[PDB]
């Protein structure tokens, strides 16, 4: 078995994206955040507590035949960014882009932070990274793809992210119309339950290549690029007027600039990274500060190469036995 199903930006910033998923029977459709940093399935639903949606299509599992609760068990996580959500667990069938699991762990939020709450465009998150961080207790469960893993075709999944354009996901095969050149497998470490490699280095616009091993994350469900604070200095060192500021909570530059290229290495291959990426426009309506695309992981305990450097590359997530990721340019 295969799917495919397309992804779309939630806004003109690429802050994140989402693809459509179907749960129960009759299928009830819901836009999910891909995330491969996390590893639940959650949704809101008709047990969240009412002032916490605001606009978000919800899951009613009792308007499913195919819903049964999933009895004892509840989930609490917390993300990178401080938002959170928590609840409890039915299994249901879900599809994503005509590939089915049935039983499949969904898990109802009763509660969801306020970012969540704010954030109409997203109906819940579908975790990518391994089950190992799956949060439900006291039955930890596993994520869609390992439970779809089995009938692939392959067992792999794909990212094709766009920029300020759709892009597609696709489950148990690869899709060599929608990369130029070669794929270049790399090394995971599944040891912290991310999909986890070593960059080989960078380089800034037309510079030289900088070797230098950079561990991090490819993590979908993370808007920008977070690299070592040396990296991250010298990128916007190159950019007149940028600046760290504590005050907006990050390097800012001025609006006017025109941003430079940044490369990553990937083995011996290169993945250029268009200036235009690094840009998430003004911090505020109006204002002539524009916030940056990349930026430092100092106090985050991990590197993580988000949908800015994502979006660059076709990028595969090989979850045979022993797990690689693969990039290609596009
Ligand atoms: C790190 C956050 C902190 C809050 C207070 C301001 N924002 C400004 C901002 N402006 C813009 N344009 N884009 C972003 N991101 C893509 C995160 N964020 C940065």
């Amino acid at each position: 078995s295969t799917g495919s199903a397309t992804t779309t930006p939630i806004d003109s910033l690429d802050d994140a994206y989402i693809t459509p998923v179907q749960i129960g029977t009759p299928a009830q459709t819901l836009n999910l955040d891909f995330d491969t940093g996390s590893s639940d399935l959650w949704v809101f639903s008709s047990e969240t507590t009412a002032s916490e949606v605001d606009g978000q299509t919800i899951y009613t599992p009792s308007k499913s035949t195919t819903a049964k609760l999933l009895s004892g068990a509840t989930w609490s996580i917390s993300y990178g960014d401080g938002s959170s959500s928590s609840g409890d667990v039915y299994t249901d069938t879900v599809s994503v882009g005509g590939l089915t699991v049935t039983g499949q762990a969904v898990e109802s939020a009763k509660k969801v932070s306020s970012s969540f709450t704010e954030d109409s465009t997203i109906d819940g998150l579908l975790g990518l990274a391994f089950s190992t961080l799956n949060t439900v207790s006291p039955t930890q469960q596993k994520t869609f793809f390992d439970n779809a893993k089995a009938s692939l075709d392959s067992p792999v999944f794909t990212a094709d992210l766009g920029y300020h354009a759709p892009g597609t996901y696709n489950f148990g095969f690869i899709d060599t119309t929608a990369y130029t050149g070669s794929i270049t497998y790399t090394a995971v470490s599944t040891k912290q339950g991310f999909w986890e490699w070593t960059s080989t280095g960078y380089a800034v616009g037309s510079g030289t290549f900088k070797s230098t091993s950079i561990d991090g994350i490819a993590d979908t469900g993370t808007t920008l690029l977070y690299l070592p604070a040396t990296v991250v200095s010298a990128y916007w060192a190159q950019v007149s007027g940028a600046k760290s500021s504590s005050s907006v909570g990050g390097y800012v530059f001025p609006c006017s600039a025109t941003l430079p290229s940044f490369t990553f290495g990937v083995g011996s291959a290169r993945i250029v990274i268009p200036g235009d990426y690094i840009d998430f426009g003004p911090i505020s309506t109006g204002s002539s500060s524009c916030f940056g695309g990349i930026q430092s992981s100092a106090g985050i305990g991990i590197n993580i190469f988000g949908d800015v450097a994502l979006k660059a590359a076709f990028v595969v997530f090989n979850g045979a036995t022993t797990p690689t990721l693969g990039f290609a340019s596009k």
